[PDB]
């Protein structure tokens, strides 16, 4: 069938129609009717993350096109299924970075569902009904209540949107591995959308933070704007040899290939290097440092919906928001170009309600 | 000069030309017994892959002539004035390392094997600047801190490989909770380290699947060792069937090899423990690591308190290595066989009866 015929309820947004160019354009489609456990969401803001860019750059083999990207959604519940009681129509809600899970593995039943082997990602893949999921650059969406969050009333809807993928990924990796207790000297490699949010949460956790980066012109943003206690330029072997053995843990946010040996030397014995960015190619692990130091390489991806709701409540109390540029949807293609060059501090957020036009 | 460097004469075998790797008879000397030192008459010295890598000229920092060997079992012949833990004439063993700085965090809390300035068994300077000579020699002198009491009821020959291979397996399991029944543990590589990892797991009551590329080890793994299962690491069907079934995996391989298949074998949040030291670097796929939320963990040997505790746990549960006792002048042939994995599972040199005086 056609996108507008495939489902009963009409919907519209922007979508990459030709995967070889990556250009989004207005797109008409449809969404399933509200099930008994479903929430219909009028989308207000949609953050743009690196996953969107990679998708747009035609580097995701499995994705179906036309592709409606966007997986950091903030909106309003317009309709709720018969069985839904946690949310009422008219309340502010947010969507998790994933839309569903098998529901029968250990992870799912113990509320660690983001690690389910059969996790359904925000968009580009089939749902439990076989139909491709359309993401957040659209006027409305429908999501199972389990994967819909309650948005704190005292949190900027626009500024809170990037928390739903970038935020949770940093929050969960820190909480789950004990990088949230005051006293720790924590390194954050890479000052991007993910990196800048790792710094904000650490400061609100009371953690000493050195921003590790290549770009030396980010020093001012790292210290003055973000609140980093120190800054390491990753070319000055004087700085490097001085910091050897000084870090209890390091969060690596880099999406690009990069050496690992220098980062392990920066750790004290039994220190942990947490990888949360998805490198394009595989990196090379230096066994000699890992073994002699007794160090750990640890991967982390997003977080469970219970963590996501707890993180959202923790950001209202401590006024944690992202540094965002709110853009109209027809600026998306220019924004993608700027994101490809790192020409953003630090997060695009599309205003869906006011800049998306029906037809 | 080697014969003059210290007052007391000694002899062994050594690699004189680092470019060939051939050991030959070698005369040298050792320091006099300090106030806190124990002199050990060496009986048996295990041979590990570290020795082979050393003789294969893959450690640039090692000084030559190189006397290898770091799994020493012997007898204390004479002890310093202050030494009280050991009595002359009792069986002793040496740790895989010879000294530490003594004032970093690791040192002062008895985690000294992770000291940044740890002095390895041989080939690097001691606290007095002189190169250390390893266990393929007639006697050694070691600070009392790094000398262990060898249980009387334990084979000196079969116990020798515990001091590097054993402790490395023991500590990696104890430190990461791979010693409590309920765990499905994988052991990659059925060599000296791998086979001893299996024995300790059985005595811990842990379920052990041996993962190997050599299908001819299946019979020894299951019947002789006691492995609960055996997985051929190139049999895709077998591998794709075990996906997600392992709580942890101990990787003992000294050679470069893919890790992505080993990560799929782990359940979410599972741990891959590295105890083998490949010369070259491995290729780390981040997609499996991230999506599964898994961990890559390195481990090296263990502390002297653990090493003594491991030695006491092996006496009680009768854990020894499966060894071939060899004369010292067979060492060059033994290295060749070890390079091809033609051993089940550990060479042990008989120093007392086969080392000839100078
Ligand atoms: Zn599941
Ligand atoms: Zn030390």
């Amino acid at each position: 069938k056609s996108p507008e015929e495939e489902h009963p309820v009409k919907a519209y947004g922007w979508a990459v129609k030709d995967r070889t160019t990556g250009i989004l354009s207005p797109f008409k489609f449809s969404r399933r009717a509200t099930g008994d456990n479903d929430i219909r969401i009028k989308i207000l803001y949609c953050g743009i993350c690196h996953t969107d860019l990679t998708s747009v750059k035609n580097e995701y083999e499995f994705l179906s096109y036309p592709l409606v990207p966007g997986m950091e959604i903030v909106g309003i519940a317009t309709e709720v299924g018969s069985k839904v009681t946690k949310i009422k129509v008219g309340e502010k809600v947010a969507v998790a970075a994933y839309l569903g899970t098998c529901g029968k593995c250990y992870n799912c039943v113990n509320d660690l569902e983001n690690y389910c082997p059969e996790v359904i990602i925000g968009y580009g893949t089939p749902y439990h009904d076989g139909t491709i999921n359309y993401g957040g650059l659209s006027n409305e969406t429908v999501v199972n209540e389990r994967f819909v969050l309650r948005f704190p009333e005292k949190l900027s809807p626009a500024g809170g949107a990037p928390l739903l993928s970038a935020g949770i990924t940093a929050y969960s990796a820190m909480r789950n591995h004990g990088l949230d207790k005051p006293g720790i000297h924590l390194g954050v490699v890479g000052l991007g959308g993910l990196g800048h949010l790792a710094v904000k949460f650490a400061k609100a956790f009371g953690v000493r933070v050195t921003v590790i980066s290549t770009t030396p012109s980010k020093k001012d943003e790292a210290i003055n704007n973000l609140g980093a206690d120190a800054f390491l330029f990753s070319r000055d072997d004087k700085q490097m040899r001085a910091a050897i053995g000084t870090f209890d843990a390091i969060i690596d946010t880099l999406a690009v290939v990069h050496p690992i040996a220098p980062l392990l030397d920066l750790l004290r014995s039994h220190g942990k290097l947490v990888l949360v960015g998805a490198p394009s190619k595989p990196l090379e692990l230096p066994t000699i440092p890992l073994l002699s130091g007794g160090k750990s390489l640890i991967g982390s991806a997003a977080g469970n919906v219970k963590q996501t709701q707890e993180m959202l409540d923790f950001a209202a109390e401590h006024d944690i928001t992202a540094n965002i540029e709110v853009i109209p949807i027809d600026y998306i293609n220019t924004a993608m170009e700027r994101l490809d060059k790192g020409d953003i501090r630090f997060r695009f957020v599309v205003d869906i309600e006011n800049t998306l036009t029906p037809p």
